[PDB]
């Protein structure tokens, strides 16, 4: 066999059922194939976990969480990708999902990274907040741990309905296992600081995502952890002392002074909290790059609500950071 990836061969039939069409995707997780399920007469995406002990063990958690989420039949569970079944094949765990359309990063690429409208952004935000509310159900208490444009797919290319995919790093509250999680751009302060985390890290990622969906570019595009914390401090200032006092990796980015206060451990950036979200969104200057100037649904009053909700989702404190239910009650969502 030689190596971790399954030899994929377009046109072969798996177990007189799955007709392999093409390789959808590759990556560290393994691979994804488009396949025709002859039994159910429908296209499916099969996620082939790498044949490595570490990846197989993590994929048992993925399968457990997915099955748990699909079992909870309610008014929230259809913002989550549906795992139809799974099987072992050629020493690979294989997860069969419904076929969906493209991810929100592709939607950004098809606007030449100009960003989508505030109106489309709000539709994505209401779906995602609803999804996070569902994850926050006691019985689930699921932390996604990897929200980013790539992991939010459109159901249909013509419509704005979405689902969340890739619960490959997901854990339940109280079952934290990796000190290093989240895609860097969407990584919460508590994680960069190497502290314990809860469902609040998803709400952080969602704040970063919504800004990027409208501006067409990442809010915080760090080359590494130091650069990432610095780009956050640029907008949000130095994080509160009560947090940095309890933070194992505080001294990676910050310095205590005789004072008792924290400062950036400078070795260069805009001063702390001087990169205003106000200016990044271009509230009073016609939106991102001036492209929404005079457009309907891009008034200053619209922007101020959006910005307010973003700033509640980018709260440094995970205890006071806005939680799904309260986010859905925000004026930004009101008719
Ligand atoms: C294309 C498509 C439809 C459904 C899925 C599922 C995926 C998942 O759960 N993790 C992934 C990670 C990378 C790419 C795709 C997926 O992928």
């Amino acid at each position: 066999p030689r190596g971790s990836h399954m030899i994929v061969k377009n046109g072969e039939k798996w177990m007189d059922r799955y007709e392999i069409d093409s390789l959808i995707g590759k990556g560290s997780f393994g691979q994804v194939v488009k396949a025709y399920d002859r039994v159910e007469q429908e296209w499916v995406a099969i996620k082939i976990i790498k044949n490595k002990k570490a990846f197989l063990n993590q994929a048992q958690i993925e399968v457990r969480l997915l099955e748990l989420m699909n079992k909870h039949d309610t008014e929230m569970k259809y913002y989550i990708v549906h795992l139809k079944r799974h099987f072992m094949f050629r020493n690979h765990l294989c997860l069969v999902f419904e076929m969906l359309s493209y991810n929100l990063y592709d939607l950004l690429r098809n606007t030449n990274f100009r960003g989508v409208s505030l109106n489309l952004t709000r539709k994505f935000a209401q779906q995602m907040c609803t999804a996070l509310l569902f994850l926050a159900t006691p019985e689930l208490s699921i932390i996604h741990c990897d929200l980013k444009p790539e992991n939010i797919l459109l159901c249909n290319p013509k419509r704005s309905a979405i689902k969340i995919v890739d619960f490959g790093s997901s854990c339940q509250l109280g079952q934290r296992i990796y000190q290093y999680i989240q895609s860097r751009f969407y990584r919460s302060p508590e994680v960069l600081l190497g502290m314990p985390y809860d469902l609040a890290i998803d709400m952080w990622s969602l704040g970063c995502i919504l800004v990027e969906m409208h501006t067409g570019e990442p809010l915080f595009s760090g080359a590494n952890e130091v650069d990432q914390m610095n780009k956050i401090v640029e907008v949000l200032g130095i994080p509160p002392a009560h947090i940095l006092d309890q933070a194992p990796k505080a001294r990676k980015f910050f310095e205590k002074l005789p004072d008792g206060t924290w400062n950036l451990k400078k070795t260069e950036y805009k001063p702390p909290g001087t990169r205003k979200l106000h200016n990044i969104l271009g509230v009073e200057t016609g939106g991102p790059g001036g492209r929404r100037a005079g457009e309907s649904g891009h008034t200053v009053a619209d922007y101020l609500k959006f910005k307010d909700l973003i700033l509640r989702m980018l709260d440094y404190d995970p205890k006071t950071r806005i939680q799904p239910y309260y986010a859905l009650q925000h004026s930004f969502f009101k008719k």
